[PDB]
């Protein structure tokens, strides 16, 4: 009955950079999935206290959200494409370890992962 704390979206220790690929997965990937009619519930962490689901948190042990992403994008969090990309997977990977195959919700990680996958395709060189 209790949600644990978000992911950092802000750590002084963390080393940082502004990439052209992070420009990409912000600008292109993030922004797309962003706006997608299935992005809603991804676009935060998840409120298992809101959604009733108390065993969430006890099953998925590293949360991300596009919220978070999006956060850590804005923050220049990353140093690399590949830590965001991480994110982004993760994020799908909760959503299909959790729930089960054909559940409304992984129908909608998997039209954003399809988007993702898209994007990321074309990942320019640094
Ligand atoms: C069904 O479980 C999930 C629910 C959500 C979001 C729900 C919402 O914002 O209402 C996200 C991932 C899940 O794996």
């Amino acid at each position: 009955s209790m949600n644990p704390p978000p992911p950092e979206t802000s750590n002084p220790n963390k080393p940082k950079r502004q990439t052209n690929q992070l420009q990409y997965l912000l600008r292109v990937v993030l922004k797309t999935l962003w706006k997608h009619q299935f992005a809603w519930p991804f676009q935060q962490p998840v409120d298992a206290v809101k959604l009733n689901l108390p065993d969430y948190y006890k099953i998925i042990k590293t949360p991300m959200d596009m919220g978070t992403i999006k956060k850590r994008l804005e923050n220049n969090y990353y140093w690399n494409a590949q830590e965001c990309i991480q994110d982004f997977n993760t994020m799908f990977t909760n959503c299909y370890i959790y729930n089960k195959p054909g559940d409304d919700i992984v129908l909608m990680a998997e039209a954003l992962e399809k988007l993702f996958l898209q994007k990321i395709n074309e990942l320019p060189t640094e």
